[PDB]
């Protein structure tokens, strides 16, 4: 009943009993993951989180939590496919669980600027940032297909798609993002 659903994207694999958990990690008291949350929440009603490991923690705040599928596809676009194949609904927007300060008019902007591409993503003025996406229902499909042939790039698929970076580059530092947690203890 809502146009755009918004998708914390908390990371997968756990490739070696996951290591730390990037989207819990605290910023101010609060989660990354949380932070990214509550940002989605002030511009979007319904809001989900896809998280692969400590899933009963990321239930905690009352949100619908997605795992993966069992096929264990690598990279972000396997969580934006299994996003999709568990949520009904035409568009989707993602963001990972690090980049805390994404702002209020992230899906506004995005829509204004997709001119009838059924993706787009954020350009900062330095870098893309492709997991940062307004995504078409129709793209599933292709999703599928591409990760099923054993692909895994976020970019080359973003372009197969048809999609284009939209400009933030007036936004200052608002897709700043969490690498590690000894950048975490330098935003604190
Ligand atoms: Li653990």
């Amino acid at each position: 009943m809502t146009t755009i659903t918004g998708v914390v994207l908390a990371g997968g694999k756990a490739r070696r009993m996951g290591g730390v958990d990037k989207g819990l990690l605290e910023l101010n008291g609060k989660p990354l993951w949380q932070h990214v949350a509550d940002a989605l929440m002030t511009q979007l009603s319904h809001v989900v989180v896809n998280a692969n490991r400590h899933q009963e923690i990321y239930q905690a705040s009352g949100l619908k939590v997605i795992e993966d599928s069992l096929a264990d596809y690598p990279g972000p676009l396997a969580g934006m496919l299994s996003v999709m194949q568990q949520e009904a609904g035409e568009w989707f927007l993602f963001c990972p669980c690090d980049t805390p300060y994404i702002p209020p008019d992230l899906a506004a902007r995005l829509n204004h600027q997709r001119k009838d591409a059924p993706v787009v993503w954020v350009h900062d003025g330095e870098r893309d940032h492709p997991t940062i996406a307004l995504v078409n229902r129709a793209i599933e499909p292709l999703l599928l297909e591409y990760l099923q042939a054993g692909e895994r790039r976020v970019m080359v698929f973003m372009r197969l798609a048809g999609g284009h970076a939209v400009d933030f580059s007036d936004h200052k530092d608002a897709f700043v993002n969490v690498n590690t947690p000894e950048e975490l203890a330098r935003w604190q």
